[PDB]
RNA sequence: UUUCUCUUUUAUCUU
RNA sequence: UUUCUCUUUUAUCUU
RNA sequence: UUUCUCUUUUAUCUU
RNA sequence: UUUCUCUUUUAUCUU
């Protein structure tokens, strides 16, 4: 309506990459409409993955603002949550290496910093009505990457400081604000900027595990562990400003839970002049006051998650909220 | 008609008999003569849960603060024995209120009193694999004490906490709801006293019978083990009857579901607690609500299938208006 | 005139520049673009305090969550030295939010952002015994890091938290309020950044410089010791300038008083926390309030005598209406 | 609407020629109105370029340092075997002491407003040879995490500059022209807002002392030298300007280099600089969107000839966008 | 609103994005500047098809006249290899237009140009036996040539038809539709050029790479074999992106269905052909439809479930009217 | 995401 | 390339 | 513990 | 198999 005409082309595209379904959004948009207009590279990451769930085991999936990695998972005994004895393994978006090299010290070779725009996820059951069982629970945690300070009895004695994931503890309880339906109904949900503005984040070098090498989980406070594995295949290149989507998928004993898992990521990077990437860059979109306030509203308005069913009805549900709040203004 | 109830008095009746998924501030409080400062804690649990075949799983919704329910499974067609031990499943943030040591429960709050205690089981299995039933009855479980002597030097007499009325779980009460598993169930408990008196927070309790106490001395039929003092524990016993749920899963039956639990509790906050910030005066006496509460409770069925969880609030309002009608004559 | 501000936008301006002894829900939140779930924590300290004669007592109102202020006394006519260490005085319920171990701060909440930071000193001594003065200035104390090498095997390079700008406490800033002790004082701090960005909760910090770190390596002029990890600690550093208060008590002077401290802080709650129950969406952007906030702040005096603590809200409203007047022309 | 006095000054310090007696202005017009001290750093460096060499000058958001210079054989770029040495702005010590732990003694934090650079050839017309090439790099100061086998075993975390690998090649978006023609270029805030960065203590080298260049990922090294003459006091949010003066064999390339820098620092009450401090200018939406627009519009760099016709390029853009938006 | 389109211009948009099961004369033609004599050929295929378990069957909707689709199956979880060959499934009456010898295609018609290319998959299996998924993306497959030398006497240089962009089938494109098998799917392709230029009929083509040509010389990743020149063949390559459909059938899964394909094609008839009798002038330029066509195409999702095949025409009309609205402002 | 009344029942802005 | 009525007789757009 | 308007701004009860 | 308008848009019958 008179709302969809106030937005700039960029402003609109932005809002779609953010809440629109993967199929509808054929155009990632020139990026984020805000004060920043420097050279960037918009990359819409998309993972499609046929996954089958282990029976008699609850599998936890974490979607975090980590570049080049779609999600992190780990399976635990049914009815339980992660423990110190738990470790999450990352699943890379296509071409993670082509972006962040193959050695924990060559992440900032292609790009120096970044900032997330959208970060969606969906689960589409593919089991027949004679085999499905279990539930899909979803909530979001405000996990941020900080640091911890502690002394070390070396010679001479020294004080350490390393990266720690703060608020990870939230994954050990299903917060009151959550989605939770039968497995068969699938689920669809997005995440948004947990900051007043879209500030860029630095690319992080050498990060492979958290707690890192030579550090006890005890000294970090983190409830469980994060392992990206062989530096040559994956790794932790940074941590964005998006709350982390948590997903508990309960699979009963003798239940066949097969589904497709999808993941979106509209990320804006700062290309290095040397990168064979740079030639695809352009300038960040101009500020679009409207789109920005719409984003915030839509975001806070939308439900935790929705069933897979209404994934398409999503874009519409959104376009509704916009005209509704832009009408009362 | 429902305009004879104070704002809170009404809210109260809702927190009580209806699952207020609706995000009201969680309850106002109890419309009783007491109007001192309290904190209305709205506890809510969402637990995905798969039931093992050939087992009759027992769940207890007890008035133990911080713990949503306790369970244990016994072979099909059987009930708990001395050889049985129930393990508690805490509501989110248990430690955030009761600490991590059996002697730091009274740190945050000093006493409490329950207002509502609801529970629902929503099947998540398919229609070809499920089988079995859900049976429900309620037990007048109170928390007393046992007095016995010990041959020490010098010989002395002991006294410890013992749960009376537990023997009620060893059989399916006559007043009960029993129906096919797939149909789920919703049920709630109520104040088993003429008034809403406050109970003290109990320090040191982690197991019943207590460690170093031989079972049967107490006379309890089975055991209650909350586990690590740093993860869970028994902080008190409310004046609510305990809800018993027997879910018998036959052989080769894939019965999964989602369990939800609600608990409106008025706690007396301690000034040194941050939690105290959210304290308000308890609602003023609302003679009408207190008389309705009683009437509604006595009316409602032991439990109902999951489906009628919605029609719940409505079913209540009609019982009220129907009661307020007879009051005019 | 003051009707151009959203309900919260106004509330915000009050929590900010006025001591809201009034029992509003403690603040609404910040009227910034951010609208994610937060918990408005209204911290308030009431500390009776007697000042030792012949000593110039220094108090620091720092943006360290959970700690109202830090103090230490130096001989009259002098300032802190390397030989000085400041001990924190926590707001009530510090542990109730940050635990009892330097690695359990991020348990309850993950990040935060201050909104208000006020402090008042109300003399309680008689008019025949008091003597001395209260001087006040504000320091742009930020929390950076220091990089230095260590002769270990193998030799390595360290990096630890160091407080920059502390040197500002060693002298009475030119922009300052200074007046007789008996006249008391009220003053508040404000966001030392163009926006309200969130800061991470910091794990492990108990002292600065950190244990095992020689003072001066950091370059700090004195030390910060929070003490037992089980009683206090340093959980983060807000983007507020620190308030410095020098209360010089001459020889034989009986100077006693009551100190009050207020702090509106928006924290990002963790779903597993009970505290999360009281979370709400941050207030929507209120362009006007954000522009007023800035204007009011720049206007107000460094500080004012205790007496004008009341006329505070009024003094503010007039500054606003006076600013909104010039906006019409 | 129109610009404020400060909002206009802000746009001049930003892209305005320094021969215009440019006013530092009151600073940056944004939401922030806190006490700050405006410093207009200017360096004039007479310099001769080694023939058969390709000298690399880097303009980085390092306070008190005008630029970092290193040289490599003609036709090549910096390598692991390279180290850049900083040339300080006047009175570096008067601001950040003489110890690697005396930086935060005068000011606690800062934020850049402008960062320009100019090269004015002084060579005659037959003696000179070579070319000047410019491109900008999004170099940011991050951190690296690696383990160390000490007793007991530990994990080490330190500063590491990311995006330096961009200096090892000539960015597609670049200015390239004959040496003699000189050059002028400027950088802008690489962030949506002008946030404050803290002052950094103890930084003298990167990789730091006791760290191999291999542990950092950094393609080469950064050395400020004697903690009593220079050092790294912080890293601002401005893209780093890269200038490659390619001098061939037998080429006499002499020239002057100027470096501008409008910085807003948060003064320490105890510092002498505090008396000079005022409040940051009130937010000026117009200027903040002009700055952003002018920046994106301007070319990477221009020959030193158009250093005066610079201000007029800007005034033009200012009203050419204040025109496509003034109609409706 | 939809009255700004010429009769044909509208018809055109329907033949294009909607399955016109409705028996209109099959399309009017293309509302482009061209108005010479053409014959609107409405190709439609109805193919019953059962998918083998443990195989990931691949289907290609290519702009090859007379052939509805090409398929081949690869082991589950895998894609085509050099060892793969796709076999074409012709629309009815292939020979009735292109003869029975690779050198009699240009007999009936000389050139052509596609207008629509739609495809739908409607599951026919029960809800207890099906399993698996349907994934869809589109490839910019064009038909180029490869130049290489041959050691003959005298030695010479060759040149033959090679399909470029086929490598796109070896992976699931990011812009894709993926959902449970049972949900079916509908999708259509569009002109991958700025205009509707005519393509020549190609004589002699039966296989790619051509007989006597070693695979890989061409650089194609797999092979295309139309078979007997008297039953099928490759008569040309339209300027439409090719539609890729991966139907993964897990082990023991009974996945059957019905596939439908539509193709509006404008051919230039030859006077000696009887077919020429049904030729008419191409529709006159309809600037509006040509601009809508483009807009509608860009909007629609990669694909949609079979169910929304009906709501298709409607979904389109709304996109149009919505576009024509913004054109007034 | 839909429609108002009614009393709610808090909550500030103003005399 | 010319002029309208008439019923044609299909054909969509709209309720 | 005092006086109303005003818009607040949430919040249920009712069609 | 249902209801008309509207312009369609072809198509003959008639001057
Ligand atoms: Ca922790
Ligand atoms: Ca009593
Ligand atoms: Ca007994
Ligand atoms: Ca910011
Ligand atoms: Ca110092
Ligand atoms: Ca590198
Ligand atoms: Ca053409
Ligand atoms: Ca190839
Ligand atoms: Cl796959």
């Amino acid at each position: 309506m008179a709302a969809l005409t106030r937005l700039s082309q960029p402003g609109l595209a932005f809002l779609k990459c953010a809440f629109a379904p993967p199929d509808f959004n054929t155009d990632p948009g020139k990026g984020i409409p805000d004060r920043f207009e420097g050279k960037v590279v918009s990359r819409k990451d998309v993972l499609n993955q046929s996954i089958s769930f282990t029976a008699g085991q609850d599998t936890f999936i974490l979607i975090a603002p980590t570049p080049g990695v779609a999600y992190w998972s780990a399976s635990v005994p049914a009815g339980t949550f992660p423990t110190s004895a738990t470790t999450f393994n990352p699943v890379n978006y296509p071409g993670f290496t082509s972006m962040f090299g193959t050695t924990s010290t060559s992440r900032s070779d292609q790009v120096s910093s970044f900032r997330y725009a959208s970060m969606n996820v969906g689960i589409y059951p593919t089991s027949n009505l004679m085999q499905f069982a279990g539930s899909i629970t979803v909530w979001k945690c405000p996990v941020k990457l900080s640091t911890v300070q502690f002394p070390v009895a070396t010679d001479p004695a020294t004080s350490s400081l390393v990266h720690t994931l703060v608020g990870l503890d939230g994954v050990l309880a299903v917060g009151p604000d959550n989605f939770s339906e039968s497995f068969i109904k699938g689920v669809f949900s997005q995440s948004a900027c947990n900051e007043p503005d879209f500030e860029f984040n630095d690319i992080l070098e050498g990060i492979q595990t958290l707690p890192p090498a030579n550090v006890s989980l005890g000294s970090t406070g983190q409830p469980f562990t994060m392992d990206s594995g062989a530096e040559a295949t994956s790794g932790v290149v940074g941590w964005g400003n998006m709350d982390t989507i948590v997903i508990r998928v309960s699979a009963p004993e003798g239940a066949v839970n097969s589904a497709i898992l999808k993941a979106w990521s509209c990320i804006e990077y700062r290309p290095n002049p040397n990168a064979m990437l740079y030639q695809f860059g352009h300038d960040s979109p101009p500020l679009d006051e409207v789109a920005l306030q719409e984003y915030r509203t839509v975001a806070r308005s939308l439900p935790v998650a929705v069933i897979a069913a209404q994934t398409a009805s999503m874009w519409e549900r959104v376009k509704s909220i916009i005209k509704s709040s832009l009408a009362a203004a």
